[PDB]
């Protein structure tokens, strides 16, 4: 077993959050927001003179892909759900349709809010982000998400279940488990070292897509027993170095200088750069902290003392990274 593998697996155990199918609590919080939309829509459509539209819900995001992490103390769960309304996208404005859902949830928890890509409702210790889609069968065979706010706004081609399939299918078995561990590690790093400025933080979706493009398994197969051991430290070092290698200096005509930018395309529609909202200064800070993480992964490998190796990693992963006593 590689040095520090035991402590990576212990760290993983402490940061992992059980996915929808293994987590009764998340399923119940999800279903309650779903019920409140159904109840809420009757009331919105009472002023319309016809039944509220039917919708089909589906799991989205980290809790659907088994890449979920516990928030830091006083952080929030992010429950992602898709609802496909039984409507023709050409019959309705996307902000109009998001309004139905916001107004539906006006009286649920602390409030409801139309965002660029979802309706978000707030409750004690978590939010539910509802992605709102039109019916493909009524919309010319495309699944489209309702994009835009009052301050803008279209039906954008979307493929959340294709993205979910891509993450599930890249690898299998214990290879796929390492891939998922390494996404979770970077999400905890994100939470620990980008707490000062939430806005500057790389999105979980961006770390996940980066892993889809660039993650490689690190394992060894004993030449005697063929017993297999994983090396998460090494897989992370190769992955972080590959991400660093894909930053490009990008000219900014306003500032008259370049900023390093990492472009990470979603591998399904709409194939957008998931990091496009990050500013050049945020990208420079992202790159510098990634390089500092890479340097710690390399220092960990060479330390005489397991204590010193684990301390070097704890400095980037936070208080759940085990540090054995010297
Ligand atoms: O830029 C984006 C963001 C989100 N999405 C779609 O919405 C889903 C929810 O996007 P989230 O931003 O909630 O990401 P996540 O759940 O995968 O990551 P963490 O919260 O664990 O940090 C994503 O998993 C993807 O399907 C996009 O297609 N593009
Ligand atoms: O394709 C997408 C994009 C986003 N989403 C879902 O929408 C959530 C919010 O994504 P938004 O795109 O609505 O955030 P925003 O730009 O409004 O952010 P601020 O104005 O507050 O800075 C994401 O976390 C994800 O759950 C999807 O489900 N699919």
């Amino acid at each position: 077993m590689a040095p520090v593998q035991k402590q990576f697996r212990e760290f993983h155990d402490r940061i992992k959050l059980a996915q929808y199918d293994e987590n009764q609590t998340l399923r119940d919080e999800r279903d309650a927001v779903l019920t409140a939309v159904r109840e809420g829509l009757k009331k919105v459509f009472a002023d319309r003179g016809e039944a509220a539209p039917t919708f089909t819900p589906f799991n989205q995001g980290s809790y659907a892909m088994n890449t979920g992490v516990k928030p830091l103390e006083g952080g929030e769960y992010d429950i992602d759900v898709g609802i496909i309304l039984n409507i023709a996208k050409d019959d309705h404005d996307p902000v109009e349709v998001k309004k139905w859902i916001r107004d539906a949830l006006k009286d649920y928890g602390n409030g409801a809010e139309i965002r660029r890509s979802c309706v978000t409702v707030f409750k004690p210790g978590y939010h539910v982000d509802l992605a709102v889609y039109a019916d493909p069968e009524l919309s010319g065979g495309t699944l489209c998400i309702a994009k835009g706010k009052e301050n803008s706004r279209l039906w954008q081609i979307s493929d959340p279940q294709g993205f979910q399939d891509r993450i599930a299918s890249k690898l299998s078995g214990d290879d796929a488990a390492q891939f998922r561990r390494c996404i979770r590690y970077l999400k905890r790093w994100r939470d620990f070292r980008f707490s000062s400025d939430g806005n500057a933080a790389p999105l979980g979706i961006g770390l996940t897509a980066a892993a889809y493009w660039w993650f490689q398994v690190s394992k060894r197969t004993d030449p005697v027993s063929q017993n297999v051991t994983y090396d998460d430290r090494d897989a992370l070092e190769q992955f972080v170095q590959t991400m660093l290698d894909n930053f490009h200096d990008t000219w900014d005509s306003k500032d008259q200088r370049s900023y390093p930018r990492l472009t990470v395309e979603l591998p399904v529609q709409p194939y957008n750069d998931v990091f496009e909202k990050m500013t050049g200064m945020q990208m420079e800070s992202f790159k510098s902290k990634l390089q500092a993480l890479l340097n710690a992964l390399k220092t960990a490998k060479s330390r005489l003392e397991l204590h010193d190796a684990c301390k070097a990693l704890a400095d980037h992963f936070g208080s759940e990274f085990p540090v054995p006593e010297k």
